């Protein structure tokens, strides 16, 4: 009764925050934020010494958690179907094909399961681009990105693994979403 959960939204996945209806929405900011800012609620930017008693929130409304720079970002659908949006832009020579990229990833299913993240076994991830070395929608989606930049693939089974499906929990016919942190080329 004195008591919400709240859904954060990032665009990635979903993650629930309980919190006392007269807690300061910052403890929600900064545990998200602790995981890995702009936080909306029904459209209006929330600030931290705000309460959800405050906002007349609800037991498991939604707020928006903006975590791409400020003046927002496009998700762009290419030829190929790939969708991308670049959260963080970075800086640098743009990757380019034959070059060997070291990124972080983290991969979710649609149902909002996290399959994978190189995060989790501490140890960044390297291949050359445009090499056939991954899945169409990374060899694609990689190019362009520079150093320190964050993009989010939205990748349609075509360009992943179809109708096989992968690692035991992508399913056939699955839409997969990506970030990736550019770490050096
Ligand atoms: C010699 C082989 C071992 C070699 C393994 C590694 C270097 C370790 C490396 C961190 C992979 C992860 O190991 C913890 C793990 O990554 C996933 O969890 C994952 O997030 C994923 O989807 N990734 C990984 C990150 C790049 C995008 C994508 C991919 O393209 O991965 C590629 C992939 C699976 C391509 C298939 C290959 C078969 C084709 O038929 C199919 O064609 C559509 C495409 C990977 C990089 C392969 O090129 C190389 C390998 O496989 C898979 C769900 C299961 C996979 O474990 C196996």
């Amino acid at each position: 009764e004195t008591h919400i959960n709240l859904k954060v939204s990032d665009g990635s996945s979903e993650i629930f925050f309980k919190i006392k209806k007269t807690t300061p929405l910052r403890r929600l900011m900064e545990a998200f934020a602790k995981r890995q800012l702009r936080f909306l609620y029904d459209g209006i930017r929330i600030q931290a010494d705000q309460t959800p008693e405050d906002l007349d929130m609800e037991d498991n409304d939604i707020i928006e958690a903006h975590r791409e720079q400020i003046g927002g970002s496009t998700i762009v659908t290419t030829e190929s179907g790939l969708k991308y949006e670049d959260l963080t832009e970075g800086s640098g020579a743009e990757a380019r094909a034959g070059q060997t990229v070291s990124v972080h990833y983290t991969g979710w299913l649609t149902d909002g399961q996290k399959f994978d993240s190189s995060k989790d076994r501490n140890d960044p991830f390297a291949f050359v681009l445009g090499g056939g070395m991954v899945i169409k929608g990374w060899d694609e989606g990689v190019q362009g990105m520079k150093v320190g930049g964050v993009r989010r693939l939205t990748i349609p089974p075509q360009l992943g693994y179809g109708a096989r499906g992968a690692g035991g929990v992508i399913p056939p016919n699955a839409t997969l979403v990506f970030e990736v942190e550019l770490l050096d080329v």
